[PDB]
């Protein structure tokens, strides 16, 4: 009654997810950590004003992140914290207005439109549709791929370890983002070769992190489009995360090109989610909605797409954030 | 540590309002009070894609606004239902994306812009300043004054109460709203005559409900505006929520016409907030910042701008919902 009032306010609420991207944007925890204790050196390392900072200071003290130690001195709370750039959840660039992803947060506000419609908002708002935009600009183009990649040295262990790679001769990574799942297969198959294909700007940031990784002599890269036939076969074609940025019948085309560079005995390997993880799954099942037309899908819905492009699904096996995710084997039908 | 993690995802998060705000906007619980128990009917009186709305109630579920009874049944849930549109709170209604405020929210999108210039960011998306927006657009325009106006019945009678009206002859209520605040203080003092000055638009609401209240003999309204010469000279001028639409430059334009038009031994009675008060306080104060760059202001700033005004302030009284409101009474300096 009362708190039914205070919790829907809350919930309801656009400015508080709002201060704390600009504070994100801003790097205020960064600078306070760099020993900026006044308001007036933060207002001037930040180029703000001081009132309007002090404004939202005034926010982020009530909502958790931040504390007056001594008067005028705003220290991080733990909460506050993990806005550090540095910090291993990288949440600051997550939140980071002028990355990619937090823009394209602003997609949903045109929500009303996607749920009317079915197609993504992000064109409305930003002019290409968002791999478009990102081919446009580079600058987020590359804040896209670190930013799927922050967790690439750990986030591939699991799924390599799930499959025996020991009649693996080749293995196809398509749209592998920064090449860290080729990586981790490598890592474990001392004897298998990969290929990373992926768009124009990701590749060179792959091979560099491969490169530095000392792996170009066992993982290639090449430039391309996976609408389009894959430009050499493999016993493993592996999507991770690539087709719940597509509606199904495009998800389909991407299956059937995979089917055709697959070599005798092939298997594709679809890396992605299942089903407070209800809160992680909505978030990034209305992403996908607002920024791509894209969707999760349940197990029956993969039997659908995978019987369209001419598979089976042969077994799901089931693998650091509280999520359980999945590695689905597909064989032809 | 944990903790941290979800404390801070939630508190940044921009999808979670959007989907509160697109339900309220859909009228979602109104349509499933009047009985539409599945996601078939409910897409059809709201003219969505099934498999979409299925999408959003999925978070609605997850956030506490919805409930799973049959499979596939969904019942609002307490907080839920204070989004029916009779309710008396009218959450319904300041979350509509279709109305005026929910609408103005979206500045807050470009919420490093106003820290960085201290401007507001309404301009920049919607073309013209937040009135001058409403002054073309009707529906808006009222839209603004009923969600405003709200508690009409019963938020003006404390301060109405805490004020002596034995010597008060006539009372101006400068931009007035619907005149709810001179209908309280006509049904306290019986001897008292008002005029309420309004912009276009409102005068004509604030007239019919002025009619309707029995009181069209008593209280008048008069079409104006209040940066140039006061229609008429009185012994009390009331500012409700008024001045803190404005920057200090502009509140003291506004405050100096009054001191003109108040007749001797005149008082100017200001209807403001004071200092989870603090999150209430703190949207509201980044709203003005966001929209008009108004402010809300403490007791040393009104010294400020009294002073600047040639007034003093005589005396602060201390007057529903968890906040503690101010009136504030000001004689010429
Ligand atoms: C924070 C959890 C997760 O990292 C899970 C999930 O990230 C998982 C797997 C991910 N992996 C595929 C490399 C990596 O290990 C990361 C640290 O954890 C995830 C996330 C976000 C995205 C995506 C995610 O896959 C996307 O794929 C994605 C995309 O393909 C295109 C545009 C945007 C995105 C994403 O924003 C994250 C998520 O669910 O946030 C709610
Ligand atoms: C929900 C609390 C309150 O009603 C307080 C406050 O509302 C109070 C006083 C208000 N009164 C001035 C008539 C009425 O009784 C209402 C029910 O409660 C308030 C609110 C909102 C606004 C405003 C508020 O004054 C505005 O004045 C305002 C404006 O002048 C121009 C544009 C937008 C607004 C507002 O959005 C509300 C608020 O603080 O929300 C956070
Ligand atoms: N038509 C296309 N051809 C090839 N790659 C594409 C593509 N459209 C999108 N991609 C790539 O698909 C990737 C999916 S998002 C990154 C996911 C990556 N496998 C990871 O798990 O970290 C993007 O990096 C994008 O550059
Ligand atoms: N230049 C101007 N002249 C007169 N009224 C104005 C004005 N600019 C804004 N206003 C009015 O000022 C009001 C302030 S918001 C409504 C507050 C009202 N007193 C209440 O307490 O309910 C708006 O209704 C708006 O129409």
């Amino acid at each position: 009654q009362i708190d039914a009032l205070r919790t829907l306010i809350r919930l309801g609420s656009l400015h508080t997810p709002m201060v704390v991207r600009t504070a994100a944007t801003l790097r205020l925890v960064d600078h306070i950590l760099a020993g900026a204790r006044t308001v007036k050196a933060l207002a001037a390392r930040t180029d703000t004003r001081p009132e309007a900072l002090l404004r939202l200071i005034r926010h982020l003290v009530a909502i958790g992140l931040l504390e007056e130690d001594a008067p005028g001195e705003f220290v991080p709370t733990e909460v506050g914290e993990l806005l550090a750039d540095d910090h291993p959840a990288a949440q600051r660039a997550w939140h980071d207005l002028t990355q990619a992803v937090a823009r394209a947060d602003i997609s949903f506000t045109r929500l009303p439109d996607a749920i009317r419609t079915g197609r993504p908002t992000y064109e409305s708002i930003y002019g290409k549709p968002f791999y478009e935009d990102l081919a446009g600009r580079p600058d987020l183009r590359a804040s896209f791929d670190s930013l799927l990649a922050c967790d690439q040295d750990v986030a591939f262990d699991a799924p390599a370890a799930a499959y025996d790679w020991t009649n693996v001769r080749h293995v196809l990574d398509v749209g592998g983002g920064k090449g860290g799942f080729a990586a981790a297969i490598a890592r474990r198959a001392p004897h298998v070769s990969a290929t990373v294909l992926e768009m124009a700007g990701t590749v060179d940031t792959a091979r560099s992190y491969l490169k530095d990784e000392g792996l170009s002599d066992r993982v290639d890269v090449v430039e391309g489009d996976f609408f389009e036939p894959l430009p050499r076969k493999a016993d493993a074609i592996i999507l991770s995360f690539v087709l719940l940025n597509w509606p199904d019948h495009d998800a389909v085309r991407i299956l059937t090109r995979c089917a055709e560079a697959l070599e005798p005995g092939g298997r594709i390997l679809i890396h992605e989610r299942a089903e407070t993880a209800d809160l992680h799954f909505s978030l990034l099942d209305l992403r996908m909605l607002v920024f791509l037309g894209g969707a999760l899908r349940t197990r029956e819905k993969w039997d659908g797409l995978a019987a369209s492009a001419g598979l089976v699904v042969e077994e799901v096996r089931q693998l650091t954030i509280p999520y359980d995710l999945s590695l689905l084997v597909l064989a032809p039908a």
